[PDB]
């Protein structure tokens, strides 16, 4: 089977190539990765870092760009694997993400896609303490009917795995009033949660130490309050 | 990370306290040796950096399956150094090498460490055992490896099981009292090839071999 | 048609003497049972229920049976190994005693089988195995040559499969517990994480049929070197 | 009268139904043989016995030869005697300590039951036993009428003519250490201790040697009173 | 005077340099530790001690230590066995590999003792012990030879005593179980009918006691013949 990778953090981050290295275990693997109506798009050959060698290309463009010209240079693919982001893409954040936005393009092409991200902020993650768990979760995914949009989130340090369904939560827009040192004046808009996250969400899965796998939609039509 | 060490030579064997104290250099050391079954064990000190240890009274399976109940999660299963080789066919009946395939059984990346008249110098080791540590860690885990090193290492190298034929010798003798017997002196129909773990260690060169679970032979199936 | 026939659980098992009269089935069979070392061996007698079987008991082990062996009966065309009283499945046959021995047969030139049927629990009637024990030497024999096959007989054979060697995962299951004398102890009890997948010498004696996988000698991953 | 009877070679060997079908003479008959002071765990799984007898109650046992004693007793409690043998192989002299035959019945009488240990020295040639069990049967015989408990250990020669009550012989050794060397130059040890003088008649060891059965009264303590 | 120390834990253990240290302040001390009556191969290998008693490692049992600690280093006056980590009062005399090594030496012609301490719990504090091995030391080497003593140390010694084995009766307890796996099986737990009594080795360690028995070498009941 053919596999296309890629991401939106850009062809230098790690994520990308953990992600690859993982997915090779499962079938032939092409790169295309960002550099950094109807559009001129340039892309460029791309060395892949020393461990198999990937067939890639930096993309002057959007990761949905990547997809596309992916499609077209490593024809035909079976699945577009996006990730692995650094940072996570849970709850809320779905919505806007770029990691998921990639695969989410796969999928609307007709291919089998899936996103993966790791939480950040702080500690950086080690890629090569989730090779394991990227495998087990590639291995679970493959096994599922085709075609498949699923959104993956992997704990730094994972101990299982869960299906999920997305966090959903109300919130407070906390604004608090500030002086920085210079002396002037800023609010600190900071949004928190009114309540816990529930058991079977991916946000209560990270926490708990479980890798999360949520299969997503793509209606956001609210068919209840429509007819 | 965090890292389980064991042996199957005992609590005090040097080989299980310089593997340990090599590891810490990497991690965070657990220590576990020995002295659907029941299993005992006590709390025991360490000689040197204090690594949280202890003895089991049973086998070197049982620590790697103990260690991981009480210090887990564990990433890396460490055993040895063994005192005395584990090359080619000696892989098969190896307990330094079955403790670290029970870490492998369990998901988690492992490695055994063995060293061959004389006694070996561990001071002397200790670098080549910090070097061959950094290198195994540079693998794709999880990952299952056999390590060798020669007494006096002078280089590594990743090396194949040596997999030789040989001729069963049997020759006839009687010890000094009267009682006969069998001479059973097996040996090698050649010698060991170049790029095999036990070639390597000839050469004086660290040898790792990464093993495999699987005993079926595909090509035949 | 040459064969020495040997075990690791010694002697007087019946599983070694059931194997020896169904391998005389098929040529003239030998028998020998449980560095350079010395080693003692003395003439024992076959159960004479059974055609006569010329046999030693050697005090060493299953490998040196097929040193001494190939050694006092020689030629010899064919080791086989068994019937061990234990199934060595799976993970099982890295160390298993009965492998060890035709693993040595296969070293010195030879074609080897270990065969073994399950214990712990209830006996097993070899009069009632005796047909696809028969039957599963017939196939052997067939095979190119030398060979060395793992085989396990399922406590009553329903038919026969080749098989691979089932490797499976496993969750480290430690349970606490004490026993009567009051101290405590842990209960290491490893449960595997998938069943065993089919085609495999695990799932065939499962489902009731003979397994045959034949093995290897290399331990070595070329795949990652 | 009830026997339990065990031995250390295994539920499949000869030594050990020879021994039943002779005690089966004077008694009903349980087998419990192989397939530490913390309570261990000990599985035993029913064996039949073999159809060339009357068949007796048995037991395999996943255990140690004291295992067997201990599970005997609760799978087929209450037993007046525990017989343990026939050993292939001797347990003399010196060899006496270190038997798992003579352990066994050892065991049997640290619970208060009279004890026996039956061996037959091998090495060779191995034991014929239809033509033991008159001297199996004649030995019983001799130690029911033993005041109980007792614990004696017995030695048959081959083909035994007579009997004789004995003491542990009890030699002087020298450690035989000559050098030798495989063939491949390698350097070893050949070491083969040997005692200092021929066995002393009343000993066990002097006894088989002329043909005779011996028997032998045991203690349970080991202290010397001499010296103390 | 020569001495002759072993031990079976091996030439690793702490308790078997811990003993060749308290023997070497009373004489020449040579050590030979661990890794059938028919002439047996037996190889040893020079060992570099931690002062300074040349020393070897030997591919071979306790016995076998005896022998060649003779042969290679002999003649010697005395033979040592321990310190065992771990006691070896009473029934246990029986099977001890620490106390064979000592009988060995007996058996040899030279005087012996085996010393012991107690475990399951807690490791000894030898260089804490020491100085009761040097006083349990020259009670001995001032006894009459040849003799045969087993010393069992406890943790803490407050003293000293000449004892008697330690014999007991015993109730087979039995009862049966389940392993988590829900399989079945019997927990054996053998108990004594009571507890250690005045004199004995048991007793004595049980009081702080340092213990020491003189052991006979005939396991003949005379009062029986």
């Amino acid at each position: 089977m053919r596999i296309l990778v890629t991401n939106d953090d850009g062809i230098y981050s790690p994520g990308l190539w953990a992600l690859a290295e993982a997915a090779s275990q499962f079938g032939e693997v092409f790169v295309a990765a960002p550099d950094t109506i109807a559009h001129p798009v340039r892309a460029y050959p791309h060395p892949s870092p020393l461990a198999p060698h990937f067939p890639a290309y930096r993309v002057r463009g959007t990761p949905a760009d990547c997809v596309a010209l992916g499609l077209h240079l490593f024809g035909p693919v079976d699945l577009v694997l996006s990730g692995v982001n650094l940072g996570s893409n849970l709850g809320h954040e779905i919505w806007h993400s770029g990691t998921v936005a990639a695969a989410k393009q796969g999928y609307l092409f007709g291919l089998s896609a899936a996103a993966f991200s790791v939480p950040l902020n702080g500690e950086v993650p080690d890629f090569a303490g989730l090779r394991p768990w990227l495998l087990r979760t590639l291995e679970t995914l493959l096994r599922l009917e085709r075609p498949f949009l699923v959104n993956v989130n992997l704990p730094l340090r994972p101990k299982g795995f869960l299906w999920t369904r997305q966090s959903v939560r109300a919130y407070e827009g906390v604004v608090i009033p500030g002086e920085d040192p210079m002396g002037r004046p800023f609010y600190w808009f900071a949004p928190r949660p009114l309540k816990e996250a529930e058991e079977g969400t991916d946000r209560w899965a990270v926490a708990q130490g479980f890798v999360s796998a949520t299969p997503l939609r793509l209606d956001l039509t609210d068919e209840t309050r429509l007819q």
